[PDB]
């Protein structure tokens, strides 16, 4: 019920100590040094680390905020790191309000009570643990190098990504991964995998129920070989790339009931251009209320597809349920 302290570090104790001492926390466990960034691609002498510096948000802007207009999936915009699986897990997590509020302790701020330390809860090896970080973040050309919010002064997702790097020993360790790991590390649940070509006839209903329960869902397109990793298709889907599944709804359309599914590219941009895409003409033949409820004309990485097209274009689905045997 109460989280174990990762590496014995006590968030409240350290915060109060720094606050009374008039100093900012510096994390001995995960210091702002090259090793923290990485070892090969992000290694000490890699050109990928050119110009990277470590700065706290308070050393960057005037009024840095932890959470702005809520901690939501639009705050998850991938940086220069191969951790799409993890960022898709975070975006999916934001749809489960209870779990989101466990992983991200709200009420942390850069104002009252600030001592340069933040904390997060992660499910690790069968137990919840509390991971602290200092708020030094990798910056290049004045901007965050890795994950960032669409809101430039919002830092909760950057700090959560840093905490996850910390438990993995470096940012580079997060490059290339499996969405199921992030889902489970944020929920304590277990993921079931679906091969779309061989799915049960009621997969759409399974997806609806799972989204309703607050389960976490993701999807992806298989790669044919190494060199079509991250290939962008003609209709602007990305292969070998973790997407969050963020919604589903049936609408009346041309005399039939059509099932739609909504998903989000953790890039926060580059979307499907086919039927039910933000600017597609299908929305012209949908009820004006349902159109207003579902359709958002915004280059934000999130878009709708018909379930038929979803089944045609994507290859895999993952569903991470918290209590799969007790619904
Ligand atoms: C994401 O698409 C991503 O982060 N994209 C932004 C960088 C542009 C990554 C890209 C991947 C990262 C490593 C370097 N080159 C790449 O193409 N894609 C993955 O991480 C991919 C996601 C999974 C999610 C669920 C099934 C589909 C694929 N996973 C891997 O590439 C991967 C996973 C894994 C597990 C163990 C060992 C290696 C390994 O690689
Ligand atoms: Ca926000
Ligand atoms: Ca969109």
């Amino acid at each position: 019920e109460n989280a174990i302290k990762y590496l014995g570090q006590d968030y409240e104790q350290l915060r109060v100590r720094c606050l009374q001492s008039g100093t900012l926390f510096r994390d001995e466990a995960f210091p702002p040094v090259p090793q923290s960034l990485g070892y090969k691609d992000l290694g000490p002498n890699s050109s990928k680390t050119y110009g990277i510096k470590w700065k706290r948000p308070t050393e960057l802007l005037s009024n840095p905020q932890f959470i702005v207009d809520g901690a939501t999936r639009t705050d998850i915009c991938q940086g220069a790191l191969g951790d799409c699986w993890l960022l898709a897990a975070i975006a999916s997590l934001t749809l489960n309000d209870t779990l989101l509020h466990r992983v991200v302790p709200h009420g942390q701020s850069f104002q009252n009570g600030y001592a340069g330390i933040f904390h997060f809860q992660l499910w690790q090896f069968g137990e919840w643990v509390d991971v602290v970080v200092d708020d030094l973040l990798p910056i290049k050309d004045g901007k965050l190098v890795f994950v960032h919010s669409a809101e430039g002064n919002e830092f909760w997702s950057a700090l959560l990504e840093k905490a996850y790097a910390k438990v993995n020993g470096s940012y580079e360790a997060l490059s290339g991964g499996s969405t199921s790991e992030g889902f489970e590390d944020f929920t304590g649940g277990v993921t079931e995998w679906y091969e779309l070509r061989k799915a049960p006839s009621d997969l759409y209903q399974i997806i609806l129920k799972a989204l309703e329960r607050g389960s976490l869902l993701g999807c992806s397109i298989d790669i044919s070989s190494v060199l079509d990793m991250e290939a962008i298709t003609f209709k602007k889907l990305v292969k070998g790339h973790a997407y969050s599944v963020t919604g589903a709804k049936q609408v009346n359309y041309r005399g039939q009931v059509v099932s739609l599914i909504r998903m989000r590219n953790p890039w926060g941009e580059v979307e499907w251009t086919g039927a039910w895409s933000d600017s597609s003409s299908e929305w012209n033949n949908v009820d004006p209320y349902e159109r207003d409820q579902l359709r958002v004309k915004m280059e934000d990485g999130e878009f709708w597809m018909s379930f038929r097209d979803f089944m045609r274009e994507f290859t895999r689905l993952e569903i991470c349920n918290l209590t799969p045997d007790a619904l």
